[PDB]
């Protein structure tokens, strides 16, 4: 899995630790291993939400498996309250779009995955 | 919805004003309230278009419906049409990638729309 | 097609001549003119590949057609040894995500594809 975040957010406040935490917490929700996770943090962004410049995040999580009607519901619970927590985002904020990707269309050491 | 702008031109050609702008007119074209729309502009980026660096973009406009063969003709009108005149890029140096995307994967202040 | 890279990889390591060789290899896989390519390299990110900030990339390649299983193999080839030789990435800190895109979903020159 990889997960992006897009954030007007400084990058000040981005906690130290915080992509080694993101890791973390997905692998556990996903049941995969840290080994295929990749974590993009891409702070100072110009962007706005509902109109106006306080702090918003645009994510992205593709994953090979593991989306869908249940899965995204617990890890929209996870990844708002994370962002929340560590960036002060307000959850109304937050967009996160889920991408089920098929195995034949993620490259990965010179081949794909399926 | 939301848009994401990726473009080579610096960030002091962006005029004032400009993601207020997108927001009121991509509400009005989507039909969606200005609420939920999300604006995200990447100036100054390193790109080529057609082998070469003159001015270009590279946008993406993801929606839950409203994305369809004509009404993705009337958004490329609109929005390259806006791109031409507040950014001076020409329409044939802008790709706008358009994603209908399903109300289960996509996550908001800690639920999805589902 | 468009091809996209992050990459943590420090902007002073990009080389001079890297989008157009991107450019060129893409024409050259996909049997795209050159016109229609776009290449957009993004260095100097936060991101981390199975928890650690050594060289990595999250990359994606759209097109409309020439994307399948046996073509994307090949593709992930090519592109992640152009990856490792130009920016010293190893090839399994690399995914690239490959999408082919409907002709009506990607806007060019005011208008779409289809």
């Amino acid at each position: 899995p990889m997960f992006i975040v897009n954030t007007n957010v400084p990058r000040a406040s981005v906690p130290e630790g915080f992509l080694s935490e993101l890791t973390q917490q997905l692998a556990q929700a996903t049941g995969k291993p840290a080994q295929y996770i990749a974590v993009h943090v891409v702070p100072d962004q110009l962007m706005t939400f509902s109109g106006t410049n306080d702090p918003c995040a645009l994510c992205s999580l593709h994953s090979i498996g593991k989306i869908g009607g249940a899965q995204n519901r617990n890890y929209s619970k996870l990844l708002c309250g994370l962002l929340s927590d560590r960036l002060h985002i307000s959850p109304d904020r937050v967009f996160i779009n889920y991408y089920d990707m098929n195995a034949a269309n993620v490259g990965w050491n010179g081949s794909t995955f399926a």
